[PDB]
């Protein structure tokens, strides 16, 4: 997150860190046994870390759980990033509490202008690399389809939405990928891609979760 603020320990209880001996992607806890992330974050040997604040220190409240299976959307296209969504099943259920909680799936898509909270342990710099220890937060609005398309001609599908600031300096970035975009208590987006980070006229692009509710439910039910 570029241009954000320190969230405060366990203030974003559904935030998960995907770990393979280092933090590589975010995710969201949607029930005691399932996490949603981005398909582009897929890899084998994933350990899900719940209840994290400082990802480099064991502070208490953490729960480390291996992934039993990772389900990449069957129509994910690595060239276009269309359908950039993945489901991860935990080997054992998370213990839900004050600090580790699920986030609800949307019932309807969010409109342009809706303010959302984006969070992660990704890069905090536009120019250069600087990874934080603690979780960073950013409040950002969903942009109109028209602005989004103007920014990334021919690259925006019906399964994507733009959120952020055209003036630059505030955005998600590498390392935040697969993490949550929460609007009015519902998971509306997944951090997917953008051209650089916090660059003028190049807002972040997010997987539009409301288009996958049925798919999520159906997939979980059969696994
Ligand atoms: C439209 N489309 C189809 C297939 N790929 C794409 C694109 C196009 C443009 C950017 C895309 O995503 C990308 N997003 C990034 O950064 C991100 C930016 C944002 C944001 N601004 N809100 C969110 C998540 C990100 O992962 C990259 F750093 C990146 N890299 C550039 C190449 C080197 C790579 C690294 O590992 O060293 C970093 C990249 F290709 C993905
Ligand atoms: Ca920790």
């Amino acid at each position: 997150i570029v241009g954000g603020y320190t969230c405060g320990a366990n203030t974003v209880p559904y935030q998960v860190s995907l770990n393979s001996g280092y933090h590589f992607c975010g995710g969201s806890l949607i029930n005691s046994q399932w996490v949603v992330s981005a398909a582009h974050c897929y890899k084998s040997g994933i350990q899900v870390r719940l209840g994290e604040d400082n990802i480099n220190v064991v502070e208490g409240n953490e729960q480390f759980i291996s992934a039993s299976k990772s389900i990449v959307h069957p129509s994910y296209n690595s060239n276009t990033l269309n359908n950039d969504i993945m489901l991860i099943k935990l080997k054992s259920a998370a213990s839900l509490n004050s600090r580790v909680a699920s986030i609800s799936l949307p019932t309807s898509c969010a409109s342009a202008g809706t303010q959302c909270l984006i969070s992660g342990w990704g890069n905090t710099k536009s120019s250069g690399t600087s990874y934080p220890d603690v979780l960073k937060c950013l409040k950002a609005p969903i942009l109109s389809d028209s602005s989004c398309k103007s920014a990334y001609p021919g690259q925006i599908t019906s399964n994507m939405f733009c959120a952020g600031y055209l003036e630059g300096g505030k955005d998600s970035c590498q390392g935040d990928s697969g993490g949550p975009v929460v609007c009015s208590g519902k998971l509306q987006g997944i951090v997917s891609w953008g051209s650089g980070c916090a660059q003028k006229n190049k807002p972040g692009v997010y997987t539009k979760v409301c288009n996958y509710v049925s798919w999520i439910k159906q997939t979980i039910a059969s696994n």
